């Protein structure tokens, strides 16, 4: 199972770590993907996680998308996690560079809420602009099921320990 976590609440932990490395090590029922509306796994998380699939999410995403049409901006769906996990989430959190609402950043963290267990990145964070404590801490305020985190960036993980 998951190992070298530290433990911030009953439920919520945290590592420096590579989610695509981390998925794959693990292969975890439920591995998190920072989509957007679209599902177009271009950058950040998505990209990466995109890319360890070989594409497979991408063309699985659009299929998706093309029978259902986009998600919303805090929504989800459940799809296939290929090579990295049973399933993958896709949580859309609101991207601040692009305007969008801060406060659905609980409403995107709310979808942890159906899955037992999940291997998931920080939402909103990165490339969508919202600052990462706040995320961690609408993360340990609203995710009541067993939430591992991953974070990238080293500087950023003790950032974030040092000032839960």
């Amino acid at each position: 199972s998951f190992s070298g976590y530290l433990k911030l609440t009953d439920n919520v932990y945290i590592k420096n770590a590579d989610i695509v490395e981390e998925a794959k090590k693990v292969k975890p029922t439920v591995v998190v993907n920072a989509a957007n509306v679209y599902l177009k796994h271009g950058g950040g998380v998505a990209g990466a996680l995109n890319k360890a699939t070989n594409n497979a999410m991408q063309v699985e995403s659009d299929d998706y998308i093309a029978t259902n049409g986009p998600l919303k901006v805090g929504g989800s769906c459940v799809l296939s996690g290929h090579n990295l996990a049973k399933h993958c989430l896709h949580v859309v959190g609101p991207n601040v560079n692009k305007g969008e609402d801060i406060q659905l950043l609980k409403s995107a963290y709310e979808n942890f809420n159906q899955h037992e267990v999940l291997l998931a990145p920080l939402l909103s964070a990165g490339i969508f602009g919202a600052d990462p404590i706040h995320s961690l801490r609408v993360c340990v305020d609203t995710v009541r099921t067993n939430v591992y985190l991953a974070v990238f960036d080293k500087n950023l993980y003790d950032k974030l320990v040092s000032s839960f």
